[PDB]
């Protein structure tokens, strides 16, 4: 029985980080306790001041990544302060029954509720508010013994990074400029019309064109293995590490399945999270992007990863530098 | 030789049902005989009276699902009554040679023809009229010994359901309202222009926004295993069972391949059929949908499954009901 | 060490052909030397004279396919004559570090450079100019022992064919006709606006609506096994052999992974190359196409394969020819 089990309380962190956690664990089924605070707000989403009338779990797009193990129970306290304007809920793709929890978690402003479900299937899993993919994140459910390659050999990551990718549908006034709305409710009707064209005005990693560039680049060092968790609650995307690979990729994001190796580009189905391991072998700046290069370069779906360490001439070498043609 | 074999005659049924059939079978290679009647007609496809100038196999979108076993031969009598206006044919993705049969089956109004081909590859397979994905269905070819999991362990379904998903491209007049055409031939030119924008006006399960909702919901009981066969002859879709999973999914729909487990969302390539098993564990209403939530909610790609049985507190429990914040 | 190894010089050929090469090889790690000449030019891309302001490796879309083995080193001399107008580079998805080589290969008109990298991961891999998917091709890296099926059984192809698929975004003037630009630089601004709609004006195999039809059809004979290499540096496509199958398909295009069998339609992620084997069993004309039939028929993503040999009545037979209804 679940009630008769130990309870742990987890402190969540902002994306792109994932809270500290154990991979392989001698430990036993726990009930893991999480709390999240829904937050409506306006956000600047590009370099030119365009705003989005947003809804978030915990203030961030994406919401934070919750981590448990196969067999653990997730118990989430979902809070929706009075400072907000709408009901909300949460649908956990990792959970079974009641529209993934959506039905047991409808909370008006100033309300709260608490859900428990068995996390009995390993993998990365999207949770989102039932009709809003803008409010989403990843539930990572690790197998009790850690990640395994197709032959059962152990696998691991030294650091985890979390990337939620968002297709945005921002309306334009008669002048051709993006509309700014005073409330969430007023954005609604125009946004739907733009959504019906199926053409995003913007596709952003982590809230904003550039969220994962400049001072905000991800980081690693040569010899380090990194887990890239990629979620997209609404639209297909195709992650690619420029100059890298996915050493082992669960593109459908479910750990009881063997991963694929050596991927150049993988595929995240809209309504899901997937996961890729890469061990760095060269230093420098990498681009992690959506390999529709229009969606990446023109619309916003690209980030960087600054990698420290020693250059390897065996893997790659500049034989003749750029020079005039003989 | 095929001629020297026993012949069976199968009675087809309307979607979402699949005609009664054997899974694992001690039986031997049969020649299975099917007949289909092509039918052009106008259809109401949404809640507001929008019509589509349609073509169907057997009166329904999708056409009925034909079921055989690996090694069986499909022999189809394709009929096109005089009451119709165009030639038609059938391309079976399950068949080898002659454009999947398209070349041996061109039938003008008042004509008919009969095709046989070896069904020598297991899987769910799309058949459609050569230039019209609107006229399509699934050929399920079962392995002679039934469905197998990745380790060879036997698998099964207690009931099969069939979902054909259709991207529709309905033209608008200068006033902004959907055009109504008196014939199939007059819809053609405007529809092509809208098709060239690659933006469906509608994406429907089984003919109509709502075909699989209300009184028409699919049905199951807790402890039952259901096969969800999903076909899309023209455009990519991404099925998801809200509150459920795909326990075992052949997303490319070919049974000699190991299935994947625990999928939250799977992917059907345009021009194919895939297949998912789910064993229910909770009662209530589920939504089976295209997890581009614009395509589902705004455009029409969503259905329901009403599930009877006993609630399970272990899997999911409401710990604190929605209540004011302390 | 790489410098201490034998060097081979390979002569490249125009698509759809792939230069002669060994599959399984008793031979040892070589350093393979390739040279490519970048070429800007205007091209006619459809039947009605529409032009594209193009950039190519070696004069062709796609660029030629480079073939090596796992363990070999690729050393490419990249040349950009003075007759051109822009810098260019190359990003090899098969390579590790320095943005796949892009950083070590920026070459202005009249410059050249030479890159070496270890090809240490088997598979088909896209190489392209960093911001232009129009300039792309495939690096096929074969496993040293040849293609293997999921059980380790040997596989082979008798001939290889190469298909690069290109989504084109051609601007229209106020009259509704495609714009013709005098330089590459003048096409830029209008093209970007059209790209931002994410709606190709054209999707072409190998440079041109029809490049792989009529006298230019691919060819085979019954009993022959063919490798279809399919690359798409920018957008998702879904190859399908009408009347055929993918006997063994590495849709993510990476050979250390087991292939899937019996596929009706496969999926190439934008930013990747995949690969399918088919052994012909029937003669006639086949269509190899993108199974979004709008993208194929209306936009240009379809080709033919003329197959010689003996008709097989076991696989497929016309039982009753088209005839009046009794
Ligand atoms: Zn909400
Ligand atoms: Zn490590
Ligand atoms: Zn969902
Ligand atoms: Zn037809
Ligand atoms: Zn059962
Ligand atoms: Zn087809
Ligand atoms: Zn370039
Ligand atoms: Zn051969
Ligand atoms: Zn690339």
């Amino acid at each position: 029985d679940a009630d008769k089990l130990p309870h742990t309380k987890v402190t969540l962190v902002a994306p792109p980080q994932v809270h500290p956690h154990e991979q392989a664990t001698k430990s036993g089924p726990k009930v893991v306790e999480f709390t999240m605070t829904i937050e409506e707000k306006k956000m600047v989403i590009d370099d030119k001041g365009t705003t989005l009338q947003a809804m978030t779990f915990n203030g961030s797009m994406p919401g934070p990544t919750l981590v448990v193990h196969e067999g653990d129970y997730v118990q989430l306290t979902l809070v929706n302060p009075a400072t907000n304007a709408m009901p909300h809920n949460v649908d956990f793709h990792g959970a079974t029954g009641a529209l993934g929890g959506a039905k047991l978690t409808n909370v008006n402003p100033g309300e709260q509720a608490t859900l428990r479900f068995k996390a009995d299937r390993s993998g990365t899993f999207v949770y989102h508010c039932t009709p809003h993919p803008f409010m989403s994140g990843t539930l990572m459910v690790l197998p009790r013994d850690g990640l395994k390659d197709p032959q059962g050999k152990p696998l691991h990551y030294d650091r985890a990074y979390t990337i939620g990718e968002f297709d945005l549908y921002i309306p334009k006034g008669p002048d051709g400029k993006y509309k700014d709305y005073a409330t969430l409710a007023e954005s609604y009707g125009d946004t739907v019309q733009v959504m019906r064209t199926l053409t995003p005005s913007h596709i952003v990693f982590n809230g904003k064109v550039g969220a994962l560039t400049g001072a905000n680049a991800l980081t690693a060092k040569v010899g380090e293995t990194v887990l890239l968790i990629h979620s997209q609650a609404n639209r297909d995307t195709r992650p690619h590490l420029i100059g890298g690979h996915g050493d082992w990729v669960w593109e459908t994001g479910k750990f009881a399945n063997p991963p694929q190796r050596d991927l150049e580009t993988w595929f995240i189905r809209g309504g899901s999270a997937g996961a890729a391991l890469y061990t760095f072998k060269q230093p420098g700046v990498y681009a992690y992007l959506n390999h529709n290069l229009i969606e990446a370069f023109e619309l916003g779906a690209a980030g960087h990863i600054k990698v420290e360490g020693k250059w390897n001439d065996d893997l790659m070498k500049q034989i003749k530098a750029p020079a005039p043609i003989p």
